[PDB]
């Protein structure tokens, strides 16, 4: 579990998005594992506008923050899971790190603010759904 709260927006893994999230759907990309919903509250999170390839992600399955090198957002193939089929996920960044299914929504972040949320995992890798190209999160 984990959500980015910026402006009047809640960002989630789409595979963990609630009936409420869908009722107030702003934008969804099945291929990015990303949903964004409208909120009534403003958010205090800031979205990194940068091309950092080093960050800190929260691993709930370790209750630890891990510094990581990560790849540039790409169209990468993702193996079978349980919350998804074996599929191609876009705007996805891989780092060598621990990621279980329940670590999804773990925030990845650099000095510039939030970079992404944990989306994929296993084979000793962690996949993050990039959100830094979504410029529209930073107004209204
Ligand atoms: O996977 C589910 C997520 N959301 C909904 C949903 C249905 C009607 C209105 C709002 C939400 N259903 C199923
Ligand atoms: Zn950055």
């Amino acid at each position: 579990s984990g959500a980015i709260y910026v402006g009047n927006y809640r960002v989630v893994n789409r595979h963990l998005a609630t009936h409420n999230d869908w009722a107030n759907l702003v934008w969804e990309d099945s291929s990015r594992d990303l949903l964004v919903s409208s909120t009534t509250a403003q958010g205090c999170d800031t979205i990194a506008r940068c091309d950092c390839q080093t960050g800190v992600y929260y691993c709930s399955s370790r209750r630890k923050h891990y510094p990581v090198s990560f790849s540039k957002p790409s169209l990468i193939f993702v193996e079978a899971s349980e919350y998804y089929p074996a599929r191609y996920q876009s705007h996805l960044m891989l780092a060598v790190g621990h990621s279980e299914p329940g670590d999804c929504g773990g925030i990845l972040r650099c000095q510039h603010g939030v970079v992404g949320i944990v989306s994929t995992g296993g084979n000793g890798l962690v996949g993050f759904a990039d959100v830094r190209d979504l410029l529209w999160l930073d107004e209204e």
